[PDB]
């Protein structure tokens, strides 16, 4: 029942990775519980941003989230936020293993697909910026299979 | 150019077939301008299955609708609305060919897995509904490599 | 809900094309039941091909049947003997379109990969002959979303 | 050459990955021996079990594996139960790394869709146990070009 | 064997869809006999297309696949002129059926991402054209599951 | 940018595995420079496997490098010479991860299926050797969106 923010980055989108992305959590058998197409003001990215407004890159971080559209989910199941974290692979392009996220699509560290919360506090402020309106619920036909009780 | 109105019916998010359904469109070379996972609610859908309003099944389509969650989209490109309702298969999963969404995914008419805009004038219909607050707007890099001039 | 007889030919197993097939019939929403890896015997190949015993190349097709091991299913579903028959393409690899499996795979008549019962008659015929045991049953908890009411 | 035994649980074929599975043995190169649908026997179960007949949990793995049916499979090679649980995944679904079965698909270590053989002497008695009658022989064309001399 | 000239067109390359098009080849049974990544001449270009010299869209074939490297390739097989062009699509984007390269790629006309020869005869020319130095020879080791004796 | 050598071997031929590697380099976001299939020279051979001289399985090397052709590649990419390298997998199939070319492939030591450049010296190297004409130029249309400036 714990749920993570996943969110496709402007690189993601150009490079056609939205369904690929969406099937690695789905197959995984998460189930989502947020998710849109959205091109992001620049109030929006630096208060997302927030915890690094005092940085170098900070100027960078923004212009960049903004320079095209994303694509913002909300996955809920058991460790979806490490678990999420796994399946994208490490920070590092250069470091992420074959079977990753950016394993299989990123090679530059600025240009890594995509983002996950690296925490259940974390997700939890991601999920109230990006998601105001709240999660979309709905319980899975699948789910006595892939839970126990 | 052109846009068209495609929706994942709920059988088609309950059995985890949104990124594959994405996927295609995505490969064809359309540009996604709208997405969202949405509850529908019984109005609403009674306005999309307005046009059928008068048929002895319509509560029926109401009532399905609304059964699940569904996912909204918009997506662009020239005649992406036959090609559109081409990758989707005939309505019929009997006659649905394989290759198509319905071909390799659907068996009954009545779980038929996603919708296609039938029709250009059907389709400023159906996005103007689902999607009040227009298109997310952006250029796909290769787009000089799936378009001449 | 009717049953249908689907064969990977010796070849479809050296090929290594037994998980691609079984995938096809999973997506597409049917139920197996009936699965085992078998090497068919002289009389028992006699008795599939019986309705043949009357032609010239009849001494064929037991060789080749017995040849190598083959993979022996039950498939359960809504047209699944008309719908598999669709799935594998037609008989001439020459002709059978892209999309299907033997489109996608076969190349001559004597290689097509896979059999597939004709009909509904031939396949509660042949269902009987290869599985003499019967079927193994259990209903997929996604079942409300493959089929109605 | 060795053998190792693979079983896919009532959940796997529950969630339709049976083709999966498959595919991922095939493509490794290795050689299927055996496979068969079968819906387990709750006195078959205590004894596949048996060596846990004393841990608290038994009853449990024992209802469990009669709950659904199961796909029993022999395959064959070299390092094939150590590369078998190489690919399978780690056992807890909270570790095990994406590429890997359990790391693409499984969630719940209750729910782990598959099991393989943790070494040659127990896979002896895995395969004796679940395939009485032995494999079903043959030779890969390609073998001289999955293995030297 | 009859053998076929392939040519991935610079979009083809642009929009990394190599290896794809080599699969389903591959995946075909078909044998792989030459295969060259080309920054193709004006004057070949004009070689190339001189059965069509006089025609008004000459010139846009010319500046066409001299704008970007091609994958040039030589197929062998039974029929694998005419499945060759099956697997392609129809010309048009806008009609090719999905499954094939075109119908799961393509939408403009004119940036419809393969050539294949239309014909035993022109292949021939295209093939003594492109790889004047003759195909590369290897027989494969599943040819007896792919052919007949 | 770096450049390494990739050659996919005989096995990886004789196998149908030219498009599955292909795939993953080009899915990665590498730009491939270079590609061929060959059927290598005995003295050819031999200069490509210069610093096994002194060794004692050289000349085994070079007869399997010759008895069946190979495809050859040029790739470009930030780290492409160590991703490349991660991507193959480990030399040995029993250690290669899932993921991996080798981890998904491979078994047996001598037929590893693939080859890649050891650092970027041996790279300079080695696509000196095979590719004497030098690369073939062009600038992927996605390059702003895998590489940050």
């Amino acid at each position: 029942m714990e749920q993570t923010f996943i969110m496709i980055k402007p690189d993601g989108v150009q490079r056609g990775l939205i369904g690929e992305v969406i099937c690695r959590f789905e197959k995984k058998g998460f189930t989502l519980k947020g998710l849109k197409l959205i091109s992001v003001e620049r109030s929006f990215a630096e208060k997302h941003y927030e915890d690094l407004s005092s940085k170098s890159f900070f100027s960078g971080l923004v212009d960049y989230i903004v320079s095209g559209p994303v694509v913002a989910m909300i996955w809920e199941g058991k460790n979806v936020v490490l678990t999420g974290r796994k399946i994208i692979g490490a920070t590092n392009p250069a470091a992420s293993e074959p079977g990753t996220i950016r394993g299989d699509f990123a090679i530059d560290i600025g240009r890594n697909v995509i983002h996950g919360s690296d925490s259940v506090e974390s997700a939890r402020k991601e999920i109230a910026l990006w998601f105001p309106d709240g999660p979309v619920n709905w319980q899975s036909s699948v789910h006595p299979w892939v839970y126990e009780t």
